[PDB]
């Protein structure tokens, strides 16, 4: 399969142990997410810095972040921002949240600015939409918020030759010099200073990412280093597939996707086990929260005491159930409400401010 | 020397004819600035857009900017913003002023942005102290206005590929990202959408340069047909010499004129170091004149005399040889020294309150340019 033991020796990362599950559950007084239990989020660098630092100060940010896409957002590109609700809450931290349609601008050669703040717009929606905690947030667009990365940014240009650029991200020279320098703008959130409205400076930085962008991400821990600011820490999670197999349309759940379209997609195109290859069984472990109901279904479903027909019924189910609250939400959502994730001067956010 | 009519030929410039001038005397209701009347600035591309445009609706803005020197300024870095005080009273238009601290940063290895703002702000200083109206200007940091200019950089950075900046500007793979970017920040100030608080959308933009920047400035107005806003206009000037030899521009501070120079350091370096264009001895200077082409005091008083009369006054008795090189040279200094002295006194009244309306945005006097 993948071998994702074999990805972190090659890659240079350490695995979560059970005993950073043990730290997490004592420091935040609360059960570990499911994700890190379950082996979703499964590897890291610089976590025991983070719990330690943690521990010592009650201090750190999350950073995330999204490009506006140019289709309707799938449960996939949802998972990371479940990850960042739990760990706001849990740990009672502030979520930066990056919008990146300069990126989307600057890559597709024809949309237009206004157009890419159309997409940007439904994207906010659908990633408050999961329950973020407006509190702890604080969202941006690029576009908008320049002015406040610029400086660090300078710092990160003068650090990054053309040849790092170009060998980390596969540009070319008939790319616009707006791809070439836009990787600053992605590593810039990862240093507080960023954020003076409502952080202090030097605070560390959690990004949680696939385990697929580590080697892009070694340029912020190596760009830090220069810039003698903390490294960014990360935790990495593996690859979640499409419906079809484990290693088009008919591949994703889409958030506007009904019922009707759900439950035939996973009936006709969902690949069929064998717990490591059913994708239901697979899903149910990114989607069911309850480890009882999940080792049930994976014990009967092994023995054969459950067919094909009712895993598939009750991931239906599941999905159904989360995406009719999703839209239910997205639908309740007013202007002032998105407005306020927009807002750094909260007294909640303020709080870190002499952290 | 230099044959700028043949320089004008080889870019493709338009010369700035008589009737030019007569159309801004007209439309300022004004004598023209010297610099234009004695061919100092003496080539455009556009202006004839320029002044149409300025005839219809009163309306246009000028851009000028300046790089923070590691060094004191001198009166060459002067002559252009001089001009620009000119250009904004005569119109009675904007004039935004960069100060491309970021360039500095991005470009020198050993310079931290904290050294560059003390700089930046050094600099900031002697530009005021020209006598720009404060009412009618507006200056800012690249650090600071970043913010304004992205979204018009990020379509600038969008049509210009890697290659085309490696190529116009000689980058190489060793170079910072910051150099290979930086030079869409130069551009954007040409589009007037940069400057919402003050400036209406596509409002034509005045940008005086020597000579010697046209072939660079050109991307700015290929950019501009690409984003399908008017192109900037250009009014190019002649090199200003330094004091050794007309032909050279600019040990090596006996070359120039620094701004925080004495009037008895001033009076050295005029009598000791600026080539005479007389004779070298009292007779010969007699006899055969003095040459104006050559003398570096009778060019510098092209400059800084504003009275026709006397300027001419001044060129016949020292061709005839009825004056001596001692004597333009004692003119000269006088009128340095006189010029450096205001200078310096404004430098030294200036608060921080005057200072900082100079970046103030939102004047009102700004602002009534907003819907014109």
């Amino acid at each position: 399969g993948i071998n994702y033991n074999k990805l972190i020796k090659e890659f240079g990362c350490s695995k979560i142990t059970e005993n950073h599950i043990k730290r997490i559950e004592k420091l935040t007084n609360s059960k570990a997410h499911h994700f890190i239990r379950r082996g979703i989020f499964f590897s890291h660098r610089d976590l025991d810095f983070l719990l330690n630092y943690y521990e010592q100060h009650k201090c750190f940010y999350i950073y995330t972040g999204r490009g506006p896409s140019s289709l309707s957002m799938h449960l996939g590109h949802l998972i990371p921002f479940y990850f960042c609700k739990y760990l706001q809450e849990a740990f009672n931290v502030p979520l930066v949240i990056q919008l990146s349609d300069d990126e989307k601008y600057l890559f597709n050669q024809n949309y237009s600015l206004e157009y890419i703040n159309t997409l940007t717009n439904e994207n906010v929606k659908d990633i408050i939409s999961v329950g973020l905690n407006p509190e702890l947030t604080f969202i941006f667009k690029n576009t908008e918020y320049a002015g406040y990365l610029y400086p660090t940014v300078l710092s990160i240009h003068k650090k990054t030759t053309l040849n790092q650029s170009m060998n980390v991200f596969g540009f070319n020279h008939s790319d616009n010099i707006g791809k070439i320098s836009y990787p600053s703008f992605q590593i810039a959130p990862c240093f507080s200073q960023c954020f003076p409205n409502f952080l202090g400076k030097n605070i560390p930085c959690l990004v949680p990412q696939g385990i697929d962008q580590d080697p892009y991400f070694r340029l912020s821990r190596d760009i830090a280093v220069k810039m003698a600011l903390h490294k960014p820490v990360v935790v990495h999670s593996v690859f979640m597939p499409g419906l079809q197999g484990v290693n088009h349309n008919n591949s994703v759940i889409f958030l506007t996707d009904t019922p009707e379209q759900i439950k035939n997609k996973i009936n006709k195109y969902a690949f069929s086990g064998n717990l490591d290859k059913d994708i239901s069984y697979q899903y149910l472990r990114y989607l069911l929260e309850d480890d009882n109901k999940l080792n049930e279904i994976g014990e009967k479903y092994k023995k054969g005491e459950m067919l094909s027909g009712e895993i598939k019924k009750i991931l239906i189910d599941v999905l159904t159930e989360l995406v009719l609250k999703h839209q239910e939400k997205k639908k309740s959502l007013t202007d002032e409400e998105i407005s306020y994730f927009f807002d750094p001067n909260k007294p909640s956010l303020q709080k870190f401010k002499n952290m």
